[PDB]
């Protein structure tokens, strides 16, 4: 019941409007491990996002972030971002980090190290090919899924096979990040950041920003549907990853965010609203409301319902119509 | 791998308004077995329903349908029903049927044979007695529950007792079938098919179509309550059946349809809209919304809530009022 | 089987709108045991409630109620309350009480005895201190939690610890009761009933009724918030209690009311609507929408989420602001 | 049940003294899949062994054997080997192969195609280098390990990783094959078959048959120990492979053979009786006789005790003594 | 620790040749329940066995044995059997029986009653048709299986489905009983007791005692193999019954005896020794003596192995050979 | 990987005839922790036993042994014992010890400290009372069980209760040490050492060494039986301890030696061989022959059968006859 740990859960709730609850619901040692992992990841992400920090100053910070975890007094006072508090009071967070069992520390520091290098690499450039999209998503989210999987296994609450399957753990992260990148197009435009793959949107317009102009709305939706179709390809891996889980607290923690991401894609599919503001992630059909997302068979059913939601709205004229039906067919059939 | 299996799942979603998701969520071997079972039954159902097929031409098709499963090139191209695609492209479906392990084919083929016999038997006669209504329901639904039960046991996902207790399995089908027949009175009136037992409505009117007349509305609702009261007698068997299930995916699959059926009966009870149009399923109490139908105790609770919802709505002036309380009381006291 | 037992379940459904279904869903012997316990408490409640019964007659009735359970012919025919049926036909209920395994009777009678004495003590007084608030809530709710817990442990469907930790079981009762009391301020005002602790509301207004006056709305809300903060202190115990349960039917029974209570407090916090009418229970958002209260990890998540709903609304000007943050912060870190 | 499948199990029992029982004990789908896989591999092996078949007829037979699985009428009547029954009645076996799920079919056919290629390649030569020894074992045993692993994963009874980690699957086969080869030195000599690596035995004598001549025993045993030391290098992979298994029926199936092999290498190590007759696989040690190979920890314990048994009888004078100690040191230290 | 209970365990060990250990290994309350259930059955059987008792005197005893359990001072002193101590000191046994939970007492008392009735029924008549052989075994062993099954369920260490499946529990018993009878032809000979079905042996010789004559050895062995073939038909039910079990202590208790029975039938098939004195229980193979009978897959492999020992030694010239192969084939393929 | 860690396991295998394999099969960090713990204990043991070390020089070594763990270059070169290279190359061991986590280091050092003190104490005296026999066993074995139990709990592979209940953990050690002391009477004697309690043997002979004399064989066996009977009293604690373990690798590690000790007692009971040569463990029985020692119920069964092996061999005239029967009865009854 330390004051520093108290402060960490206070920061967790300040920064994680929607993950805090499921994290705090994790069994035993996973609870603190994941909470701290989230805080350090949040601090690292804040550094990356801060555009008042020059690239030459930022690179060292991203590269060396993992080592600060072991520097009791290290902190950063120049952030202007909204979640700067975890940076300004990082010693409180790093202290609890050093309080975690060594097995968790090793995993957390390793992920931070690798993520730092990955974030620095993409600072100067924009994502070009879809292969580079996967790479960038791997760095900022896939590594998180891998790190979490190792924490689950290290804790013994999940089978060691969970932490060992880096491929599907990576896909878990890729699906959430691609979804968020899809949904946040407009929010990111006004932020001066570009995440949509250039080799994909350049086939529709000259400037990614063009998707924001009312006269390019049809071309925007086509590209939107193409990127969503791309993201849906990770669902098989997601289902496979979730099917392996055996601990209920872990299952809830992993399954819920994925289903919310799926609901989000279904809501954004062929939706002009994506380019005019926030998308109305609305209700589902009477089968989704007779079963929640806390057991695998139910999670599958919920996922399939969302898939038919997209399937039924696929325009024949859409350049990606066949591939969209294809991946959904694959998900349905398995 | 199989592009034909994908087509089958495509058909499953085109023909199943709400079962596709839970069927696709079934564990291992049961997934394909139930998908294909559903499809052949749909094709058979389509033949029965087609009124452009004279009775003389139709009987041999119903009788030999179970054998067509082994005729690679067999198909039917003269149907005008909306699900005619499963008949026209039946070879794709029967191919996947022949790919199922033989122990599943045996079960499916047997139900198809027995169902053909029964459907043919009822082509030239309406349903008269209540015992005849059970007879018909057994033929088109009861056997499906028995078939599914034998598949569950043969797959070893459920206890051998599940497939052996043909009575409880039959009841699962009877409950759903009667519920739909009750609900679709009006829709069947325009289609020109009568399912409500003659011995029951013949005491309220001279022509089953009379309930359509807004002047006999009160007489209609009375008959409605009597049949609903009839259906409620299957519930104790449904509870017994569901309480023996141990596989979560099977449980979700079996429970949800039963719960949806019960909600429907509650919505239709002493409801006049049944004869004027679409009956809107009304939400449940605060407790039911707190739980989904995925664990036995929760399913019991949801079922009891729907019972009490019908109970405090029983008019003393209803000729069945006494019988309704009786069965509902028997359901409550176990 | 017996007509008296069904009569009991008929009464349960008439007098127990909120617990009937979950009680009937309980495993084995707990079913009848809790059904009867609820019926006898219902009768006791009805007597205490009935204002046409003189204090002279009521005191002896409350003190000796537990003994009526042993007198085969005892009944009361002078109640003017809606649920009087349980008093007039008490013989039927007492008969079933005597048919319960002796161990269950020991618990029900002991609770009725102590509850009667507690209710009699509060006939000629309102609630003064917060200490008297706990005392009162223990008499009408805490003891119920303790009795139920002892029944669970007696049935062996739960471990002995459940029935042994009376403090935690008591806390389950206090949380629900304080929540209802906070919620029903206005209704209880239009009923001449006072439950808000005078030692608390007197620090805001001269009379409790004043809170119903528009010019006092601000003081009323401050008081509302202080009491709510008081209620939140029982949450650690609620969590400890629920986390020890192992039976699904018992878990559904215990968890749902708690979640609904937390939701209520979340919706009532800093809400002026409490003093103008009945407050609309806000809906859970994001994670809470994808999970039901049927497994412990999910319930924790639901609870933590509603806690943040309150935390996000705490205005710095509120006099209890710091205390509200503190207890919540404690709930999060445990 | 089908008569052909019953016939397949009849052949399984005829051709597999040991494996038959553990194969029949495999859960669900793996039962028939492994039974059929074993039989076709038996038929292929029977053709590869038949020396009466002119290589002008043999190579195409081994190369195309995989294609015969799809030819209903194919069979081979010109064999005099003892298991010629599976060749003469191949249609019965291939029929059942075509009855297995497609996902198993592709695995079996693919392995048979590749094994066929490899067997034909080694028909005109003996093993030269140790690298050719691994290649040879890969073709006749390694591929079987890889095939079964793909069947285990496809059945979902084992993790996706079991099927993917082909290196480990390969090692399972290499270890059993090398073991049998080392142990069957004489039987091969009194048969005209040369399997021991040439580049290895040549450094000891001029002709492999020389190890049979009593005056070369000192060199024979020396060569024996080198080969054994070579095989021990697979044990680390065997432990890793076995450690991933989670299905008891599969574990029994996979573990038992490995333990018997390891025990064999223990009995043959530095034992000149290998060149005189048949070696007697004694019994476990004080501890090995207290545990069976049905759980991973026990299997590890058993493996270690055998390793230590070899470590003890290691001559300081033996040329491979240093290596033999190194490999064992690595195995016992993880 | 009760001294009467200690005495009961002293008797259990005295009256139990091979199963006292596994009974004492049973978890929790099953421990004493089964120990006492075995002692009372022991007494009940010792009564029927005693010939110094008249038929008209024995009948009432057997009929009321179940009632003696509730008569503290009841005891039989005129018996001169091997285990007469359980009769002379029955009060000690009944006392402990009366200390068992009522749920266990009901089961045990019920079985004794039904058993007593059945036993008396065969006091004057022999075993004629196999139909009657099953009726007999059902009374003296079959019912014991049902009893044990209900105790497992009542204790809750095993799923209620275990006690529910009376048919496979009955088979468990018939298999052991038929086995022992087959094995004890000689002992039952020097006792004047005939158990082999009349219709079966009479069809070989006119005097069932003939088989004790060297001149009818071949006539004998034939009848032997025929009866053994008869018993083998129970293996599918034994396998199915054992497969349902989930408790380890229950599994060891149920499986060990079944395996020993199978090993006995194996040793007795086509064996003259059966008519010359007790038979030896030969060795098995490594792929079993490397795994105890403590996990279902291992039990299956062990069973399948014994099935082969029978099959390999079936004489073409035996009148039942085809049927023997038939049932073994069915066991192998299922 | 670690050269020093490999050398460590090399010594573990040289100095541990019966623990190396089960130790190397321990999960996660228990593997190295236990390895090191066993190595340091072996070193401490090698010092106590070396008689080339004057008592005045031994006490300091024993008392400060625990401190040598933190002295990188401490070692011993004057030992003449066989396991002496664990002291000469002790820094290698101390190095790995310091590589372990603190929680593990804390435990080992604590036990090494407490053990050194105890050993030092019995350097001049011999065991007099049975009470001193326990104390002695406590210092050389009981503490080992406690240390190991605390290591299991710290690693968290087992619950806290394992390390807390020092009593049961102590018994585990006493049963093993007493069993070894009983078994090794002779070589201990031919080595000039005395461990049998004088208050027990002095009732039989004038000098413990007299049991080596042929003429005292009968008296030696009587004493042997009295000591064995004493050891048997720890069996209840052994079963309790084992029945609380939850990790398979931990269970195997703990159960195998105990079952080995029990078998040893059963073989030494009333056996003159104990005073002449070596006692060959006459294996278990045919019921426990189908059971290994890797699951609790089987372990119980194996233990109960060995108890009966002893029970049936108890001589009526043996002075401890009653005591032996008494404790065996207690074990049967629980
Ligand atoms: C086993 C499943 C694992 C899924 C892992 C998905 C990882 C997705 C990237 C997470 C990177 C760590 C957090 C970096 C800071 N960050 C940015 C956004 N967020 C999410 C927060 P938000 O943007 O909404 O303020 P919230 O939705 O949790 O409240 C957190």
């Amino acid at each position: 019941l330390s004051s520093s740990l108290k402060t960490c859960y206070k920061y967790l709730n300040q920064t994680s409007r929607s993950f805090a609850a499921v994290i705090q619901a994790l069994d035993g040692e996973m609870r603190n491990a994941v909470c701290i992992f989230y805080l350090v990841l949040r601090a690292l992400d804040t550094l990356e996002d801060d555009m008042t920090i020059s690239v030459e100053k930022k690179v060292p910070l991203l590269h060396n972030f993992h080592s600060f975890l072991y520097q009791p007094d290290w902190r950063f006072m120049e952030s202007k971002e909204k979640d700067r508090q975890v940076l300004e009071d990082f010693p409180t967070i790093s202290l609890e980090f050093r309080n975690l069992a060594e097995k968790y520390q090793t995993v957390i520091a390793d992920i931070c190290r690798r993520m730092g290098i990955g974030m620095a690499e993409f600072l100067d450039k924009h994502v070009t090919s879809e292969q580079e999209w996967d790479k960038y998503c791997h760095y900022v989210a896939g590594l998180v899924g891998i790190g979490l999987s190792r924490l689950f296994s290290a804790s013994e609450f999940e089978d060691p096979l969970v932490g060992e399957d880096t491929e599907r753990a990576n896909s878990m992260g890729l699906f959430l990040q691609k979804t968020n990148i899809i949904r946040d197009y407009l929010e990111d435009q006004q932020g001066g950041r570009e995440f949509w793959p250039q080799e994909v949107w350049s086939r529709y317009v000259k400037k990614l920003g063009d998707f924001a102009l009312p006269e390019n709305i049809d071309l925007a939706v086509q590209c939107l549907n193409e990127l969503i179709t791309n993201a849906l390809h990770h669902i098989p891996d997601v289902i496979t990853y979730l099917s392996r889980l055996r601990n209920q607290s872990v299952f809830n923690f992993c399954a819920i965010p994925q289903v919310m991401a799926i609901a989000t894609l279904a809501a954004c599919y062929n939706n002009q609203q994506v380019f005019k503001g926030a998308v109305l992630i609305r209700l589902g059909q009477a089968v989704t409301l007779m079963m929640d997302a806390t057991n695998m068979p139910a999670v599958k059913a919920i996922i399939y319902q969302y898939m038919e939601e997209i399937y039924h709205r696929i325009p024949d004229s859409n350049p990606s119509s066949s591939k969209t039906r294809q991946i959904i067919s694959t998900i349905r059939t398995q």
